[PDB]
């Protein structure tokens, strides 16, 4: 038997419809409840020959777990989330549909799903988890992800040891998609709620002490995925940057979510910014301040990184273009978005007039640190300092 499309589009539309139904809702305890019994309806059909394409590995679904699920916010058109079973299996196209079986850390929800779950004991028993959006346009997150991918090829390929975390994302409709959340993180407002500590800290007491191996690592980690996000961030234009779109791993890196606003994004902001990321006094202190290696290091890998970005810039141009062809998107504004863009990989520059950029927008990331504004005023009065 081949391999049929329309129980996969069947699947995949079962989740947009379930939106539908929740955007009916005012309040998000209804929309939780009507999801339940949603989710419950979608299991009187699964086992199934479908699969979620956010897997990236070949599967079956066999569950979802009704009670799992969460709802994101009381909006008209409410994204939500659901967490998925699957069996993996090696061949699809030869595999058969596994036989139905009778009826807050990722780790714990894997824990307790698995224990719930009929399936739970396979070794080939997998959990993954969606974002379903019935209603955002995601093609720019799919920009974004497609770039994400091309500069950590990139960096790979010129052995430059930058570290992001690109998420899938599925466009569907022009107002309709999918995404597969970054699971083993918490946003860096809920560390710092949770924890009232400093990221230091916070680092210090999770990882370990100065002279610990853990902490040298976690800091390393630090280090180069603030590294990588800087270049992102700059290179993109990403804006709203916060503590709520920043998460941080139990190995000590961040990670970026939720490129809305990219490139020619409105509004433009008035204030002189390189970028939107802000190298903060508490992320300056987990690099061992102002002349720590670890800050050293980071301005080091900020050079290399964007060395080998300009290196391959028309890889990265490419894909803009492709999109840009294909869609008129808010971030798109004519020639000047490519333009600007292509500007920013510094094609003119030496090696030499590279570094001192670095210097300078690593310089002008931390603007909004305190001390900034009390040793800055040589650039504003006729005094040395
Ligand atoms: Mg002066």
């Amino acid at each position: 038997e081949p391999v049929r499309l329309a129980p996969e589009r069947e699947f995949i539309k079962s989740l947009m419809a379930i939106g539908k139904r929740l955007a009916t809702l005012p309040t998000k305890e209804q929309k939780t409840q009507r999801l339940i019994s949603e989710l419950s309806l979608l299991n009187h059909k699964l086992p199934a020959r479908v699969w979620l394409p956010t897997a990236g590995f070949d599967h079956h679904v066999v569950r979802v777990p009704h009670t799992q699920a969460v709802v994101l916010n009381s909006k008209d058109k409410a994204p939500y989330l659901i967490y998925v079973e699957v069996l993996e299996c090696e061949n699809f196209d030869t595999t058969s549909v596994p036989a139905r079986i009778p009826e807050e850390p990722w780790q714990e929800k894997v824990r307790r799903i698995r224990e719930g779950s009929p399936y739970g004991h396979l070794p080939n028993w997998r959990l993954l988890s969606v974002i379903v959006k019935c209603g955002d346009d995601l093609r720019q997150e799919l920009l974004a992800f497609q770039v994400l991918k091309q500069l950590q090829s990139i960096w790979e390929q010129e052995r430059v040891p930058l570290w992001i975390k690109p998420y899938k994302i599925l466009v569907i409709s022009a107002d309709s998609g999918m995404i597969e959340p970054v699971v083993n993180a918490v946003s860096i407002h809920q560390v710092k709620k949770q924890s009232q500590l400093s990221l230091l800290d916070y680092f210090l007491q999770e990882h370990g002490s100065y002279t610990t191996e853990a902490f040298l690592s976690a800091q390393r980690n630090f280090v180069q995925s603030c590294a990588g996000y800087c270049l992102v961030c700059y290179l993109l234009q990403v804006k709203d940057r916060h503590n709520g779109n920043i998460l941080l791993d139990a190995e000590g890196h961040i990670i970026h979510i939720d490129f809305g606003f990219i490139l020619s994004s409105s509004p433009r902001n008035l204030g002189f910014e390189t970028s939107a990321f802000k190298l903060t006094t508490e992320f300056v202190d987990v690099m061992g301040g102002l002349d720590g290696d670890m800050f050293n290091y980071y301005k080091m890998l900020m050079l290399q990184g964007l060395i080998a970005a300009r290196k391959h810039m028309d890889k990265v141009v490419q894909i803009v273009e492709i999109m840009q062809q294909g869609s008129q998107l808010p971030c798109f504004h004519g020639s000047s978005t490519i333009r600007n863009l292509k500007e920013r990989f510094h094609m003119s520059m030496t090696e030499e007039q590279l570094q001192l950029l670095v210097e300078q927008m690593v310089d002008g990331s931390m603007r909004s640190i305190t001390t900034k504004l009390y040793d800055g005023f040589q650039y504003l009065t006729n005094g040395i300092m």
